[PDB]
């Protein structure tokens, strides 16, 4: 029994080793699916970008019509957001590495930066905002950072029209 | 006819046609592109579901075997829990004494046509309650009514949710052995 309990635990160790290999294989095959479809989708996101450029205030309105993102938007934040021209989400090619969100802003009284970028690593890198005279204030989320990041990546990004078109 | 044509002319001319139209056209063209995106999302989804079904079937006999082996080791699950940083903190010295009678944990997920998951806790005969199995389901959660013995009423507040359930399901279930040892 003291030996039998010992036999059982070695046997548990071996079964768990098989479990672990199978958990690893499943994760790898899933990740490859995501890597595959991230590549196939890229020409359509590019095209979709060009079309959104023809709808002024597309990204502001999309954000405003999203219950979670709106909770993140103060008065001046939303005014700054009027210079918001384009949002891109790019997942790193291997997917596991993380992703980046780019926010393009037209020339504005708030900051010098053309693009404000937030990167997520699997760790969080963001653009330093070159605020203009006395403008230093959403933009705090900029500097948990991954909740709004996931909302944009996973909710808004696949179908932003779902929010644009629905007050 | 003259008066009718006058009304018609006024209506069609007098009664924007750059910016509005541009917008409306763009929206229709974005929808077209979305349809391509959605088909791709659906293909990926299907692919991931086929991968998940395959490895689920591969994994199952091993998790079955692992449970039967676990039942031969006294204290496996207390030791696993006491060694887990978040479950350990919820165990008083009492709940720990009770968990010595805990022979078996099962986590069963029903995802296909969502019904959440279930954790079943099997106990040998013990001084604290009558129940052979204490279960909890999370979809927001159903739980076994514990039939305490006589002033034995006591972690087991959990059966009166999300965080602990997720910990056991997501952390410990796939590999309890890393806590049992480490
Ligand atoms: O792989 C299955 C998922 O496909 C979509 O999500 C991926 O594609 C999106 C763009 O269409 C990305 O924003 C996202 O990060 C990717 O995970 C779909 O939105 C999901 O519901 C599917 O499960
Ligand atoms: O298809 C049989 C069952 O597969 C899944 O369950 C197995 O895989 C899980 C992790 O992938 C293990 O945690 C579980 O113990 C295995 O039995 C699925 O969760 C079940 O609903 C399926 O019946």
């Amino acid at each position: 029994s003291e030996k039998e309990q010992q036999e059982a635990i070695e046997h548990i160790d071996e079964v768990q080793n098989e479990i672990d290999r199978l958990n690893e294989q499943a994760s790898e095959e899933i990740l490859k699916v995501e890597q595959k479809y991230n590549k196939l989708r890229q020409p359509f996101f590019q095209k979709r970008s060009e079309l959104i450029a023809k709808i002024p205030n597309f990204w502001v309105t999309t954000f405003v019509n999203h219950p979670q993102v709106s909770a993140l938007l103060g008065e001046e934040d939303e005014e700054a957001m009027h210079y918001l021209t384009r949002v891109e989400v790019t997942e790193f090619e291997d997917i596991k590495s993380g992703y980046r969100i780019d926010f393009y802003f037209d020339e504005n009284p708030y900051f010098e930066n053309k693009v404000l970028s937030k990167e997520f690593h699997m760790s969080s890198k963001s653009t330093e905002i070159k605020w203009k005279s006395g403008k230093d204030m959403f933009f705090t989320w900029f500097t948990g950072a991954d909740e709004l990041g996931e909302v944009i990546k996973d909710d808004i990004w696949p179908n932003p029209l779902q929010y644009y078109l629905v007050p």
